[PDB]
Parts: C-alpha cells; structure tokens; sequence
C-alpha cells in the first residue's frame, strides 16, 4: 500500500478517531475510486485483462481496508461505540468490519477471482439453438415477454437455466465458504448476519415475516386470477387451476414481475390500453428520451438534473460492437463527487421507462449525499436507496401523469378504468413480493450451513414454491443451480433491500402526496412538478446514512417502521375486486396440488 493511503498515529480517543476519520476520508476517495473505475471498465467490456485489472484494484481496497481495519481495533475495539459523534461511530464501525480483508492474500486472490469469474459467467452466458445463439438480455428477456408458445419460452428458460446456473455452482460453494470465514473473523455468525445487521433491528426478520403476513392474501388472489387467466390460454394440460404455476409462462425469466402478460389479464380490456409500449414504439422513443423524460420529473421537484460526466461516461444501451457487457442495470457512484453513471442496456418498453427512473433514484441519491463523509454516502438502509426511483415511478405510471407526456391520448376516471390500473401496478408490486422476500431467505440458509450444496436446488425451489406458487416447467436435480441464473446470486448483491423497498415505496408515496397537497385516491396521485414534495425528499436524500434510519423514516412519513398499510391502501380497489372475482369464479386460492409438474411438450425440444 502506497505511503500516502496508510494510516499514521491517532490517540486512542474519540478526537484521535475524527481526525482518523478525515485522513481516512482523503485517502478512501482514490481507493474507492480506482476500485469503482476497474469495476466499470470491466462491466462495460468484459475481458480477461480488464478482470485482472478489476482484481488488482480489489486487491488495494483490500490492503487499504486491512490496514485502516487493523488500526482501528489496535486503538479502539475494547472501548469504540461509546463515542458521542453518532456519525463517526458509524465511519468508526464501517472501517472496523474488514470483511474479505480478513483472508491472508493467498484467499484474497481466491475469494477475488471467484467473484470475477461468478460475474463473467452470468453476463456472458448464451443459449444456442445451428452458429446462432441467444444472450438473457435482449433475446431471452424478449422471448419471455412476447412468446405466448408454451414450447419456445419453455427452451429460453430452460436453456438461461441451465447455462447460467450450472457453472456456477462449484464457483458459488467456494465463495460462500470463503465470505463466512471472512466475515467470521469480523464476529458474525455468518455472512447473512452481517447483511442482516445493516437495518440496525435486532427483530428484523419477524418483522419481515409480520408485513409478509399481511400481503400474502393479496398476492394469493392475484395469483389465482393470473392462473385463471393463464389456463384460458394454455389449457388444462399445462396450466392446474389447483396447482403451481409452471415458472415460464409469467412474462418474465424469474417469474417476478408480471406485467408483461397485462394483455391476458386486463379485466376491461375496451378502456384506454394502460400499457404504453405500443405508443413508445409508434412514437420512436429511444434510450436517451427515456433518460431525459426521467431527468425532467426530478428538476420538476427541484432535484438536480443529471451532470454532464453523466451524459458523457453512461452507457445506456447495449454496445453495437459485439461486446460482452454486464446488461444487468445500474447506478454508479465513483466516490469522487464528479462522476456518476447509469449502465444499462435500455430497451424501448413501459418497464424499462419505470427501470430508468429506478436507477436515475439511486444516481440522485449519490448527488445529493456527495460532500458527506465517504462512509455516510449510502442510503439510510439499503432499501431506501432502492425505493427512490420507484417512487417517482409510481406517479409516471398514473394514467394522468401519461397522458400529460403524450403517451395515452384518452383520458378516463370510472371505476372500470381504476381496476384495470391498479391491476397492471398489483401485477408488477404485489407478484414481486414474494420473489422480494424469499431470495434471501434462500441465501441466508446457504450462509448459515442451514442449505448446505447437497440441497442448493431443493431448498430454492421449496421456497419458490412455498411464496411465488410456481413450479420448474422442466425436472431438475442438484445439478443445477438455478438460484444462480437470477444476477444478484452470481453477483453478490443483497435481496431484502428490494422486499423492504416495495413496502417503504407507498410509505414515500403517501407522503410525498400529502405534502404535495394532493387529497384525491392515492393511487391516482402525481407528484409531478410539486416543489414541496422536492424538498421533503431532498431532506431524506441528503441524510444519507448519516442517522438511524428509523428516525430519517419517522421525519418523512410520521412513522418509525416499516408498515403495509400504505401499500394496502393504495391497492384497497382491487384486492377487493379480485377477492369477489375469485370468490365468484370458484378459484382454489394457494396450490393444493403441490407436487405437480407441467408434462413436457411432445416434441419437446426438436422442435
Ligand atoms: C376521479 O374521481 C374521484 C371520485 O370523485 C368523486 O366521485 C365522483 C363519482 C364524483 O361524484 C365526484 O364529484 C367526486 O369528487 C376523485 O376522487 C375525489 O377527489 C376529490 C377532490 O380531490 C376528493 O374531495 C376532497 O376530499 C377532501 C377530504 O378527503 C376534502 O378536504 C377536499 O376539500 C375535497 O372535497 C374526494 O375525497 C375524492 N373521492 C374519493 C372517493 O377518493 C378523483 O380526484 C378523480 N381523479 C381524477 C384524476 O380526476
Ligand atoms: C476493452 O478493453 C480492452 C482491454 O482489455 C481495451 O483494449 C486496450 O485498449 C487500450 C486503449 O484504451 C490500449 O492501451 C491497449 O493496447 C488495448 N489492449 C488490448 C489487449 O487490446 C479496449 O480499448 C476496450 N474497448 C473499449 C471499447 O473501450
Ligand atoms: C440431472 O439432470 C441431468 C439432465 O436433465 C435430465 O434430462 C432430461 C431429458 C430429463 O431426463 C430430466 O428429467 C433430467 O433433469 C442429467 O444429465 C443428470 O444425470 C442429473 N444429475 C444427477 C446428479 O444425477
Ligand atoms: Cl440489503
Ligand atoms: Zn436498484
């Protein structure tokens, strides 16, 4: 480690720790800008050089981390939480967690490699049919959401499964026993403790269980409607009105997001088409109108446009030159306060204009936070950081915000036309929570031994199961790892930030609403140009982590906690409607049938 990024002397104290912290401070922006700039040449050009670079870069963090780790306990770990600086606590508590750091360099490199080589095989997976092959995004993405042939999205995700999952699983089993020996060292039980650990809630996970409680009879009812629905078309040979759904047939790789199959389930399909994809496309949008209608929402509430290195360093669509790139959308924060960038390959659709916003949520964050301390530049919890964009998104998607961005030309407030919204909103918020919530469940067993490699896929498809009510279309045995073929897995990225976030979403949203002096139904709400509303976001988006986010919460919507009732409220028309249509079409709610499987198709997969 370069002289100038090793510590010197502190005094064992709370002002020896804030000076620590500043010249922490300096030395932290190059280290984790040149780690962030690796990282970004590498997901936007994926190659065997530009991995070693990635490596030698984590190689670094990981010096600079171990050595301001170490320095840390020598002066401090029998005394540290007591200091009266609530912010420099939680810098203090951040330096202290060396995480991988922990690993002699022999491991370092190992554990590095792994996850280079975890991400290599996600993004660059293909299925082949013949020379021709297929990547996830755009190909496989668009067969799952435009293929109503039970046969060809049946070879899609049976091909991205098993490309993707299969490789991984060796390389997984490694990295999970190397980030728990890691983490060990640090005093958690396992790597979930530590992630766990990051919501400061010694009930997390009850909690989580009590709001899953109270959304599961939502997701219930829309899960048979949606099974309904799926039968009309499919028939009774692969769609069981008492079983699982077959995971292939809900618009989407993960089945997690159903609003592609809107068209097949629309309840008044003669009322304005709610979906605007059509429109998009017959208006020739393209990825930088998207980004730009999405800037205009934020300077409306007077947050800050995006800055020029923005327009200048993004990639927002998929490279033209036959590049391997991680297509996997995100925000980038370079921790040198000039840089932030979107990596995304865009893609002309309603969904990609809500992912958009999602991810230009997170840039805003960045901008907000930037001259805070560089430990202080995250989100108050995770989730939050991922509710941002949402939650503008939520108020894009309003028939009326559309129609005001020339998307919908009909404007309509009936009853008929509500459900129809709502609905389109449940088949993207309510179908996801499940997948939100079990992802982690999941990893949290891998890393605590709970789900040893023996029963990777056994206990994935338990909990599939037992929250989303699906089934694989084809058999699968501990072979596959099909928990690997979802991004985040492969990627090391969390889950229950999304769980948290989809919740906390409508707490934002109610709020922001109300000081926007909006008084009509929540769900129509459109915060558009609400300065009010700005401000009283900004407020959250300044915090960063800087509080607990407990009382960043409660200062925003009045509230310390997380809480279903806002969600609630905001679906409340057509939970009711879809209860009374399930209970008038004689649905089985939940899959009584449990073990059932799909048959395969006759000539699968010849043809
Ligand atoms: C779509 O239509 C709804 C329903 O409007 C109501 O019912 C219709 C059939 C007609 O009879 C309307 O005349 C009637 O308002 C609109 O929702 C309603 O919005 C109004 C105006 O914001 C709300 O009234 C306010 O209520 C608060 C207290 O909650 C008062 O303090 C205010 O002074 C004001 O009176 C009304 O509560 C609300 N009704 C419901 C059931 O939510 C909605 O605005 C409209 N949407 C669009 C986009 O036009
Ligand atoms: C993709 O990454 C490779 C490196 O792995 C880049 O190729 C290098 O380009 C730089 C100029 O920026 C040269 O200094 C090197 O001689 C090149 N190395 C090799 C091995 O060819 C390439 O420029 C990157 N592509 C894009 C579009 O940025
Ligand atoms: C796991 O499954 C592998 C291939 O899939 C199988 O092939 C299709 C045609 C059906 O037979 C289906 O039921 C199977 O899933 C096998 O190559 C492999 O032997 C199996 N793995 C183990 C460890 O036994
Ligand atoms: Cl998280
Ligand atoms: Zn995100």
């Amino acid at each position: 480690l370069d002289p100038g990024l090793q510590p010197g002397q502190f005094s064992a104290e709370d002002a020896g720790a804030q000076l620590f912290a500043q010249s922490y401070q300096s030395s932290a922006e190059q280290v984790l800008f040149q780690s962030v700039a690796a990282s970004w040449a590498h997901d936007t050009n994926i190659t065997a050089e530009n991995a070693r670079r990635q490596e030698e870069a984590a190689l670094l963090s990981q010096e600079f981390a171990e050595a301001w780790g170490q320095k840390a306990k020598e002066l401090y770990e029998p005394i540290w939480q007591q200091f009266t600086d609530p912010q420099l606590r939680r810098i203090i508590g951040a330096v202290r967690t060396l995480g991988s750091a922990n690993l002699p360099l022999a491991k370092r490199q190992q554990y590095n490699a792994l996850l280079s080589q975890m991400s290599r095989i996600y993004s660059t997976a293909k299925v082949c049919l013949t020379a021709t092959c297929w990547s996830l995004d755009p190909d496989l993405t668009n067969i799952l959401a435009s293929s109503r042939s039970y046969a060809m999205l049946l070879f899609a995700w049976e091909g991205w499964h098993n490309a993707a999952g299969i490789p991984l699983k060796p390389l997984y089993e490694d990295f999970t026993a190397l980030s728990n020996e890691a983490y060990k060292q640090d005093g958690f039980t396992d790597t979930g403790a530590y992630w766990r650990s990051w919501y400061n809630s010694p009930t997390f996970e009850d909690d989580l269980e009590h709001l899953y409680q109270q959304l599961e009879p939502l997701y219930l009812n829309l899960h048979a409607f949606v099974r309904r629905a799926l039968h009309r078309r499919y028939g009774d040979r692969y769609i069981n009105l008492r079983g699982p759904i077959p995971a292939h047939l809900l618009g989407d790789m993960w089945a997690q997001s159903w609003e592609n199959i809107y068209d097949m389930v629309v309840p008044f399909p003669d009322k304005p088409n709610l979906d605007v994809t059509s429109t998009m496309l017959q208006q020739g949008w393209q990825a930088t109108h998207m980004f730009r209608v999405a800037e205009e929402f934020f300077t409306s509430l007077e947050l800050s446009p995006m800055p020029p290195e923005f327009w200048e360093g993004s990639m927002l669509e998929k490279p033209a030159d036959g590049r391997e790139v991680v297509c996997h959308a995100s925000a980038w924060d370079f921790y040198n306060r000039k840089d932030f960038r979107i990596k995304q390959c865009t893609r002309v659709t309603m969904d990609q204009l809500s992912t958009v916003h999602h991810e230009m949520g997170h840039i805003q964050y960045y901008l907000q936070y930037k001259d805070l301390p560089v430990s202080l530049r995250r989100g108050a919890n995770p989730g939050f950081h991922e509710a941002i964009g949402d939650v503008l998104a939520l108020s894009v998607s309003t028939p009326e915000h559309l129609h005001k961005i020339g998307l919908l030309d009909r404007v309509t407030n009936d009853t008929e036309s509500d459900i129809n919204y709502l609905l389109k909103m449940a088949l993207e918020k309510i179908a996801f929570l499940p997948f939100g919530y079990l992802v982690d469940q999941w990893r949290w067993g891998v890393f605590s031994g709970r789900t040893p490699p023996s029963r990777y896929n056994f206990d994935w498809w338990y909990l599939r199961t037992k929250y989303q009510g699906i089934c694989p279309p084809v058999t699968r045995n501990e072979t596959h790892f099909d928990a690997g073929a979802k991004f985040h897995v492969p990627n090391v990225t969390p889950y229950i930030r999304y769980f948290v976030s989809f919740v906390l979403q409508f707490q934002f949203h109610e709020a922001l609403c109300k000081e926007a002096g909006y008084e009509g139904p929540l769900h129509q709400c459109d915060i558009y140009r609400s300065t009010k509303a700005g401000a009283k976001l900004r407020k959250v988006l300044r915090a960063g982590s800087s509080r607990p986010w407990q009382e960043v919460l409660k200062d925003m919507v009045g509230l310390d906690a997380l809480d279903a009732q806002p969600l609630l409220k905001y679906f409340q028309l057509v939970t009711q409607w879809l209860q009374e249509q399930n209970q008038q079409n004689g649905e089985v709610l939940g899959w009584p049938e449990y073990q059932w499987h799909p048959p395969l198709p006759d000539n699968y997969p010849e043809g």
